[PDB]
Order: C-alpha cells, then structure tokens, then sequence
C-alpha cells in the first residue's frame, strides 16, 4: 500500500458491524449440491455409492457411467464440469444460475437429466 | 519464458509508438464514480458527508443508512458492493455496463436509487 | 491442504482413465488463428508480411495499417486486441464464441473485416 497515505476511513460503523467475508458464489453452489446429491445417494436402487466433497472438488460415483469430477477453477470462466457422459464443461453465472461458456446450459439441469438417467436403470 | 526461443517480434512500430497499459476498466469506473459522487457531496442538506477512495476501495458516508463499501475484486465476476441498505453484490462488464451477476440489474441505477432515496430526506 | 483430511477419493476410474488437463480455450483460439492467418499470409499482394505467436502473445505485421498485437490476459474479462486501426478491445467467451466486453462484437468478426480490408488495396 505504497501512497504515504496516512489512513483513509477506519469510518468504524462499517467496521463495527456484524462483519463477513462473502462466501464464493463457486463455494455455495457446490454445498448445496452436496447434500441434495447425498439425499439422492438415499434413492439409489444401488448405482449411486458415494459422493465426497474435498477442497473444492467433488467427485460422485455412479457406476452405470463411470465417475463425474467437479471443481473450483481460476476463470476465464470459473465450476468445471467433467463428465463421464456428456464430457467437460465450464460454468459462470449469468443470472443466478449456473451456465456454460460453450452454449449457455445449465449444469443444474445437465446434472438433473444425467442423475435421473441413472434412477432409470 | 522457456521455449529457448532467440526473439520473437520487436517489430518495433508496436515499441515505437506512444505506448500504454490498459486501465482496468473497473479502475476507470470507480474514479468517474469519485468525483460524480463528490459533486453530489455538494448538495447534501447535511447527509452524505464523505466519500473517500484508497487503492480501489471507495468508501461512502451517508448516516441517514450506514457507510457503503466498493471494491475492486478478483473475478468469479468484479467490482464489490457492500450497501447498508440493498446488502451485497457484484458486477461484470456486459455491454459496456456493469451489471449484477444475481440479476443483472447495472450498479449504476442502484447508486442512483439509494443515493437520490437520500437527497428526499 | 490443511484439513487433517486423510485420503478423499482416488476412485481410480478418474485417475486410471486416459486422462488429460484442458486446455485454454484462449488458447486453443490463437492456434486456430495463427494456422488460419498463415494461410492468409499466403495471398497477401504483398502486404501480410509476417504473423508470429510467442507465449500466448501473437504479432501481426499489415504495414498498410501498422502492427497488431493479440494477448492472453488475467481476467475483469480474457484475450486482448490491440489494433493499429480499431483500437483495443478484450473478450469473453458467450455462446462459444469470442465476444467484447465494450458492445459484445465478435473480434472473430472484427479480424475478418480488417484483414480483408487490406486484401483489397
């Protein structure tokens, strides 16, 4: 911080608030996926075993394709989405949702047809 | 740089010319935003007393709501705002404009609002 | 990685597969360029001396107009034109393809108009 500046606000009243780091909007996605992803693992005739969600990247087993990888990544454009079916992707928001570079889609609903392509068999 | 490369260009009218770095575009934003919010800081009855700007944080007082934070952030989408009214939110470029990535309603009418919602009282 | 974390995945069928990172897909834009502006530089009358590519840097000589320079950049949005007649500009993905974060022109398209511009003189 090189200006010489000798303090700019310290204007407290933000500082004295109920203060936060935001939350990456990546982050949020990927929670809320989790445990809607492990209260499907339930509904399993048997071919969804396992869901883990480490530092930012989630792998999901289901057998009948082989296993799904999805990740935190620097942008460009930021989700990515690896696919043992419909290949890779990647996502940012448009508004409020989830959608890819290449056309636009929702990875919400990629997953939703791929997860329920499964329940089938 | 390895590529054991002997010199790529120096075609020298790139090097030659009147040459320049960019400007980040949220940089040029948040200066035509300084001196647009401290020639509102003039016809204040009393109650937007300060605007302040670091090094891409600006700072902005008004005690009729609580002081505002805007920042320069790095992507997953750019420029913060922190209101003690409307809450938090971000904004990309997409025309030109700097739009929310929840909604992509531009931070330009949210200032505007908030900031004449003040002028009135 | 610092969660005391001891083994998450290693489902092998990710790792034993024949696997594979990405790719920029800026990257994969300024070879499908530098092939493609190259065999331009085929038919030049006499006036597309030279296109080079370095690290993600790309030159290109049209001394009807001065030297252009193509760059991948940090991201407030990626790949970056300077043109000796347009101006600079940079560009984000939309639907697959390479679009200005200024009024959401193809540079694709700008290139196109401003190479063959010259075929003609």
């Amino acid at each position: 911080v090189e200006s010489s500046t000798d303090g700019q606000v310290v204007p407290q009243e933000v500082l004295n608030l109920p203060l936060e780091k935001a939350h990456e909007e990546a982050d949020d996605y990927l929670d809320h996926l989790l445990d809607s992803l492990e209260e499907l693992s339930e509904a399993h005739p048997d071919c969804i075993p396992d869901v883990e969600l480490s530092h930012g990247v989630m792998t999901l087993e289901i057998p009948a394709f082989g296993t799904y990888v999805i990740n935190k990544q620097p942008p460009n454009k930021q989700i990515w989405l690896a696919s043992p079916l419909s290949g890779p992707n990647r996502f940012d928001l448009l508004n409020g949702e989830w959608v890819s570079l290449r056309n636009g889609t929702k990875l919400t609903d990629i997953l939703t047809e791929e997860v329920e392509k499964a329940i089938s068999k």
